[PDB]
């Protein structure tokens, strides 16, 4: 509502020279008309000129020449602040030189062949940083900033030297252009962008107020995640979106010199950064210049790690000056940085998901023209394992699987280089087929935390069990105040029992869905891992993640198997115990109840785990999963049923009810089985069919109505006599006899 | 467009001054493998040699082999015309002479048994 406050909008004249008003708001300013107004828009940069030569438009909105939006603005929902700062003084000459184009062509003298019919009576008042279209010809080249006379930005006039003998081309300003990435450049990490905002926009921006009080600034954001993630690129988008200057140091080129040549470029880049305020460093792959103390051998090695950690201390006094880092994991480097006054701040930037891969499909073609059958979203689904870079890298490949295979020999000596080729061209989805199938080893093989999207209608039963852990897992989290108010703590965990297949591991998604918190799955081959390579370490680093990630859920499943391994329930030696399990209980008991993080434990054989993770605490609350009823079945086999064309005469109610003691698992493999008979009678009646006409005297001949475009009765048919049951009542009984003894 | 022009590609005969086309390409030029057909050439260069009708090579493309390109001048990927030059000759004698340090460590006639 700020007096000052108005949109801006579509704009006519071409010569961005013009200025716009609009008389509503004019008569609340002092414009003048003449020579240059001061108007503001975002980060820091502006494009001062004439102005008021508008008004054919509505009010409540300034014109301007569209190029503001890429200078000085990004796009429509900015706020113009024009207020004017006229009288300025005039240089000897500003800063003449274009950039992009005026060196195709017939380039002459580049002032005295193009420019020279603006500057009549308008005698380039200007900013430094402006630019804007101007040509004696198609009417669109930039222009830009070299000479500096005065200072500030003035206004030319007659009789004055111009050093244009300079070559246009991406000047420090251009390539500060394209470093100007902005946050748009970033997709897929919403939360740690966020954070970050909130940490560095207070001091970094209002430093005044930092001044008046005493509060503590970041002194050091350590940010790990695995390889192209995208992190010098969030540090460049952070430092320019604030206005703050930015400086980017490489572990290689101070390892690379000789002793004191390194320790001298430290000094000179810490100096460079505390006379440029407010301003940023970053430090990229930080582990290839401190590493683990025991891993650093030699003496040259010690003396560049005591050496940042002295300048690192000596920034006390300036709270102006930011260190950000880069690394894979935090226990990669030397604890001392991991300090109260070093590096206090981490964060994760983790991997993406279907939505932020979809957000990074669509930034990388952007440019990329795609006629159709491009979806993005399977694309998305499709890739498991992939990160940044490598998208990317797919982007590229199947855009060249579209002009190699068939381009070869079309462009070799046809025709020149021509754009009706390249613009005609279109990219398709066999394209993205090929190069996701073929060429794409994904580089991850890491632990992923993220919510996933079964919900609770994928579950044929267990109506009870969900209200439960509704009561367990939302409500303290959802009214916190009522637990503390009858002086109650908490359970911090659950353990689920019965026989295999019957819906265990869907239920620690489904429960995750409906809260919206991170999951973490466990196998039992992970367990065993650790027992065979006795590494109980890797556990902490489990934990670790679910902290770092709450509210979050964390599921261990086939607990059992260590004890399955050693021998029966007897065991060929010792007790329950074992070195895997102590460890997590040793991780469980410190751990707080706050931080709302969940522990899920599954089995099928309780009777052999060991009784210590059954005591107060840990995990107490037992659940036991039975087998589906026949209502339970038939809803089973509609969720199973749901993602295929199975229109049939039979009916799944008929099913169910023949259907006695069929495990969940069961029910998942009738419709596999169908769906098999029915695609090969499909592929049969196609590959016959194709044969026939062709290897018949028959030129031409036309059909296909769909032989096999539903799952009729007769395959169910089929498939019913090949399905059996896969559990005995001898398991069931064990399973009742524990269910009846625990009274 | 110019069904005279075409381009290179690699050639599975290992006699020398030696082509072979698709099948179809062979009425359109209207000439046979009999023909002695000259090739245009960077440089300024053309050479006339052998041709034939193949299958593999495709409609667009030319098989020949190193000894023929390089005098070519001409690497794979370039782009050539052909004209037929059914107006050869049987030559008489036409001089030739060894040219390399190949001719290094050697003695003995070769011409009767090189040639
Ligand atoms: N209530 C249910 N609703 C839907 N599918 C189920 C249900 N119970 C079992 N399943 C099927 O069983 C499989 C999961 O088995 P699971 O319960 O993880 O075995 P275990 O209990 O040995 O861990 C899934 O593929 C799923 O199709």
């Amino acid at each position: 509502n700020r007096p000052n406050r108005l949109i801006v909008d579509e704009a006519i004249n071409e010569d961005n020279s013009v200025v716009s008003l609009s008389q509503p708001k004019m008569d609340e300013l002092q414009l003048f008309r003449g020579d240059t107004v001061l108007l503001k828009g975002k980060k820091r940069r502006e494009a001062v000129c004439i102005v008021l030569s508008d008004d054919t438009c509505s009010d409540e909105k300034i014109r301007m020449n569209r190029v503001v939006r890429n200078n000085l603005r990004v796009r429509l929902g900015d706020v113009i602040s024009i207020q004017p700062c006229p009288d300025v003084k005039y240089g000897k000459r500003i800063h003449v030189l274009p950039i992009d184009d005026t060196v195709e062509g017939i380039t002459g003298n580049l002032f005295e062949v193009y420019l020279k019919p603006y500057f009549l009576e308008a005698y380039r008042p200007i900013r430094k940083g402006d630019i804007f279209l101007v040509r004696g010809g198609m009417r669109a080249v930039e222009f830009k900033v070299v000479e500096t006379d005065p200072s500030p930005y003035c206004i030319v006039a007659p009789d004055t030297v111009i050093h244009c003998e300079g070559e246009p081309i991406k000047r420090e300003d251009e390539e500060e252009s394209l470093n100007e990435v902005g946050y748009d450049d970033i997709g897929g990490c919403r939360k740690q962008l966020a954070q970050i905002k909130e940490m560095v926009e207070l001091p970094l921006r209002h430093p005044a107020l930092f001044k008046a009080i005493g509060v503590k600034p970041p002194r050091g954001i350590l940010l790990y995640g695995p390889p192209g993630t995208g992190k010098t690129l969030i540090a460049r988008a952070v430092a320019n979106e604030t206005g703050a200057f930015f400086f980017l140091i490489n572990g290689p080129e101070i390892m690379s010199k000789l002793a004191g040549e390194s320790e001298s470029n430290l000094r000179k880049a810490f100096e460079e950064a505390e006379k440029n305020a407010p301003a940023i460093i970053f430090i990229d792959e930080l582990d290839a210049i401190a590493p683990k103390r025991e891993k650093t051998h030699g003496e040259v090695e010690r003396r560049i790690v005591s050496q940042l950690l002295t300048l690192m201390d000596g920034l006390k006094q300036r709270a102006h000056v930011i260190v950000m880092a880069a690394t894979n994991r935090p226990n990669s480097i030397d604890p001392a940085l991991r300090r109260f006054g070093r590096f206090d701040r981490e964060v994760d930037i983790g991997i993406p998901d279907a939505t932020g891969r979809l957000e990074i499909l669509q930034i990388h073609t952007k440019n990329m023209k795609l006629a159709d059958d491009v979806d993005l979203e399977q694309v998305a689904n499709e890739t498991h394992g992939h990160v940044g870079a490598d998208l990317a890298a797919l982007c590229s490949e199947a855009a060249l699987q579209a002009i190699r295979k068939k381009m070869d020999l079309i462009d070799l000596e046809d025709e020149t280089i021509d754009a009706e080729v390249m613009n005609s061209l279109a990219v398709t989805m066999d394209d993205f087929r090929w190069a996701l199938s073929q060429s794409n080893p994904s580089a991850l093989r890491e632990t992923v935390v993220e919510v996933p999207q079964v919900t609770w209608e994928d579950i044929g039963g267990l109506e009870d069990v969900k209200r439960e852990l509704q009561e367990l897992v939302q409500y303290p989290v959802e009214h916190p105040d009522k637990f503390l108010k009858f002086g109650m703590t908490p359970s911090k965990g659950v353990l689920f029992y019965g026989p295999p297949g019957c819906g265990k591991t869907l239920l620690a998604k489904a429960i995750a869905n409906e809260c919206q918190a991170n999951a973490i799955s466990i196998k039992g081959p992970e367990l065993l891992t650790m027992w065979f390579g006795e590494s109980e370490a890797n556990v902490r680093e489990i934990f670790d993640k679910a902290r770092q990630a709450a509210p979050c859920v964390l599921f261990f499943d086939e607990l059992d198997s260590i004890a399955k391994a050693r021998g029966g329930n007897i065991g060929d030696g010792g007790g329950a115990a074992d070195r895997v399990i102590n460890q997590i209980l040793t991780e469980m008991d410190g751990m707080s109840t706050k931080k709302n993080v969940f522990i899920i434990g599954a089995t099928n054989r309780p009777d052999i785990i060991d009784p210590a993770i059954l005591r107060p605490g840990r995990l107490d609350q037992l659940i036991y999963i039975p087998l589906p009823d026949e209502k339970s079945r038939v809803a089973i086999l509609k969720a199973n049923l749901r993602k295929s064309p199975v229109a049939k005469d039979v009916d799944l109610e008929f099913l169910a009810k023949m259907t006695n003691g069929f495990s969940g698992a069961d029910l998942t493999e009738i419709c596999q089985r169908a769906c098999k008979l029915a695609i090969r009678e499909s592929i049969e009646s196609e590959i016959r069919r194709e044969r026939e006409r062709q290897t018949n005297p028959s030129a031409m001949e036309v059909e296909e109505d769909d032989p096999v475009p539903e799952i009729r009765r007769d395959h169910f048919e089929e498939a019913m006599r090949f399905a059996r049951r896969s559990v005995s009542d001898n398991d069931i009984r064990k399973y009742e006899m524990f269910a009846q003894t625990l009274q």
